[PDB]
């Protein structure tokens, strides 16, 4: 199936996912030059204040944290959106060394990881529903450099090593993923797909100007854990990234001069 290596990463998968070759793929290099500043954008309504976190998951690709959206919990609206999104989960991508790891890339710097807070349109009902929809799913993207410790990744960093292998699972409750945001908000948004197969055209790009700071340490942790299951032999999870796609018919639009 899918995966990250040379017999089964980014340049093979436009053959069982044939979209991967589409017209509003992602990620894209983000030409700071030429974004232009559009002053008809909102600044982004971020609402986590009464965000559930449920659970971690090692789906053998990254690891993902769940969100109950059985409610208007925690919502994103504004910026470049109509609407009301839900937050559903979060995920990374990093890289092996500190020079890798983005998806997204400003002006072609790769940044050593990437968060992608990933949202659907209540207006969809589901999630599955609003992936089938051009404006189905917001994802708010946060790059990450390796500097200072971020103090509100510690947690997730712990639980790591209780999830290394794929399929494994635990209870990850009360995590607050207000402590994963910069201090800005300010932001380029595009249109494109998720980064990962179904590859599907869905989404309303945020992706914010300011990165975080992670400690090497926890980076590191993060590539401790593994793509394969319970085991078998052990490959480390490392540069699970989908590199920059072609821009195509698209504008990127920045929400600050």
């Amino acid at each position: 199936h899918w995966g990250y290596g040379k017999h089964n990463g980014p340049e093979h998968w436009h053959k069982d996912f044939p979209i991967a070759k589409g017209e509003r793929q992602s990620p894209v290099d983000i030409d700071t030059h030429t974004a232009k500043y559009d002053p008809s954008l909102k600044p982004l309504s971020v609402s986590y204040d009464q965000a559930t976190s449920l659970r971690i998951l090692n789906n053998g690709h990254a690891f993902n944290v769940e969100f109950d959206d059985s409610q208007d919990k925690a919502v994103l609206k504004g910026g470049p959106l109509d609407g009301t999104y839900r937050l559903i989960q979060f995920h990374f991508h990093w890289g092996s060394l500190d020079g890798q790891g983005s998806e997204h890339t400003v002006d072609k710097k790769k940044y050593a990881a990437e968060l992608h807070l990933v949202h659907w349109n209540t207006k969809y009902g589901d999630f599955g529903k609003a992936v089938q929809q051009p404006d189905g799913l917001a994802v708010l993207g946060i790059f990450l450099k390796v500097g200072s410790a971020k103090p509100g990744l510690q947690k997730v960093v712990d639980v790591l090593d209780s999830i290394k292998t794929k399929g494994k699972s635990a209870d990850f409750t009360n995590f607050d993923p207000r402590g994963l945001l910069p201090e800005s908000l300010d932001y380029w948004t595009y249109p494109g797909s998720l980064t990962t197969p179904p590859l599907l055209e869905c989404v309303t790009w945020i992706v914010l100007k300011e990165p975080i700071s992670v400690s090497s340490e926890q980076v590191l942790k993060f590539r401790k854990l593994n793509f394969n299951g319970e085991g078998e032999p052990e490959e480390l999870m490392v540069d699970n990234w989908r590199p920059a796609q072609p821009l195509k018919n698209r504008q990127i639009k920045a929400s600050f001069k």
